[PDB]
């Protein structure tokens, strides 16, 4: 028998401070309704990863927010890798793990590398420094828009796009509905730029247009492709490193465990993206009628899975609400599992690794300064402001 629930978890209040009711989320039952929305619920890590690692029963080509294609047009054309199944997910999939590949990694890491021990050493002579605005943001942005190969005209569409695609997978709430109002301009900046004569030979871009000689992809393929890297790219790793620095500020002694041996940064990170999770959820269609955790589900229903929370459950987890960098984290769903696990994974994770890597090495003390302020967003959690004192090693 399964539990109806009015926990709106798109709610401002949600967002402020999911944890309580995230709990209550697991708690009630293995799967849950939730009565707002009239959609299903899974918050328990099982369920979860059961979900994910299910994609014949739990669809993605009816999109993964609220809205189900087969009801509503889609906002804009459907991606060819997040919203869509096996087979026609897997020569996408394959094309962007190829670019995306570690034997790629070997020709950022240097230049990445470079710009996070320079960003470092740049705010640690303002001293006092807004970590969102003038590190979150400021790095990624300082590396993942060339290593796209975008041009330098028309960049600041970048995150505002980023931001309605995310409130995007929501419910139709004033958050959703604002996004996508008048989004015309950074749609209209995003998809030409998509096009291979905008894209730096080199680039990510480029490289995908270039996979359309091999038959993975058609030439009219490959600019969706692009937009799969300017709608995930930039967003999810900004609020994953503004996770890690505010976790760094908040836990004194893993910032000093962290200085200690900096090999520990990447794992810092990964337990930043468990203990945040700065994609909170995505929703899954259900193709046919099906048991889960002891509760059945008609086809056509759209389910909720609350990834941070899985993230967070106590059945899974010691310790869960501790942010621990020697944490074995090896199974956290911050990422996603299964055939659509985070293709950007790599490069995610070397931003994240080698800004981590020049806080251990450079920075003594990372202390709250001002005003926190939470940034709102239908699937992203993350802050808007987190003003921060950086003391020198
Ligand atoms: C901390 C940073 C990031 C987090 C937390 C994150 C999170 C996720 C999650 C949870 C999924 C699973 C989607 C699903 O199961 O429906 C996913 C997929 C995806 N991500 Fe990431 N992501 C991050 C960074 C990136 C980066 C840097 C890129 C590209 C450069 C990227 C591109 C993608 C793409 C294209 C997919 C779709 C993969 C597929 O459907 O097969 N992401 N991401
Ligand atoms: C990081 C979540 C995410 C993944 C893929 C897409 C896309 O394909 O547009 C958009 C968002
Ligand atoms: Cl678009």
């Amino acid at each position: 028998t399964i539990p109806h629930l009015a926990i709106d978890p798109f709610s401002l209040d949600f967002f402020d401070d999911p944890y309580p009711d995230q709990q209550t989320l697991r708690d009630a039952g293995p799967v849950v309704y939730l009565d707002k929305w009239n959609v299903y619920g899974v918050a328990r890590y099982a369920e979860v990863h059961a979900v994910l690692n299910d994609p014949t029963t739990f669809c993605s080509s009816r999109g993964v927010g609220l809205s189900d294609f087969k009801k509503e047009k889609p906002w804009r054309p459907p991606s060819l890798i997040l919203e869509a199944d096996p087979p026609a997910h897997t020569r996408p999939r394959a094309v962007l793990s190829k670019v995306l590949s570690p034997a790629t990694m070997k020709t950022i890491r240097d230049g990445f590398a470079a710009a996070a021990d320079a960003k470092v050493d740049e705010l640690l002579q303002r001293g006092c420094i807004d970590a969102i605005a003038d590190l979150a943001e400021a790095y990624p942005l300082s590396v993942f828009p060339d290593a796209m190969g975008l041009k330098q005209e028309g960049r600041e569409h970048l995150l505002p796009y980023a931001g309605l695609v995310f409130n995007a997978f929501g419910p139709p709430n004033e958050l959703r509905q604002t996004a996508i109002e008048r989004s015309a301009p950074h749609q209209a900046y995003v998809n030409e730029q998509c096009q291979r004569p905008n894209l730096a030979p080199g680039g990510f871009g480029a490289c995908i247009h270039a996979f359309t000689d091999t038959g993975e992809i058609t030439p009219d393929e490959a600019p969706l492709l692009v937009r799969s890297l300017l709608s995930a790219g930039l967003d999810a790793t900004v609020n994953g490193i503004g996770a890690a620095v505010y976790c760094l500020a908040r836990f004194p002694g893993e910032l000093q465990r962290l200085r200690s041996d900096p090999t520990l940064a990447r794992n810092a990170f990964e337990e930043a993206v468990r203990f945040e999770s700065p994609v909170q959820t995505f929703f899954r269609t259900t193709t046919r009628e099906v048991e889960l955790g002891g509760a059945v589900i008609g086809e056509g229903e759209k389910v909720l899975m609350f990834l941070g929370s899985a993230n967070r459950d106590p059945r899974r987890w010691s310790d869960p609400d501790l942010y621990d960098i020697t944490r074995k984290t090896s199974g956290h769903v911050g990422f996603g599992s299964g055939v659509h696990m985070c293709v950007g994974q790599l490069v995610a994770r070397l931003e994240g690794e080698v800004m981590l890597s020049a806080l251990a090495r450079k920075v003594a003390a990372i202390d709250i300064d001002g005003p926190v302020k939470r940034r709102f967003n239908n699937t992203l959690r993350g802050l808007e402001s987190l003003p921060v004192k950086l003391t020198p090693a």
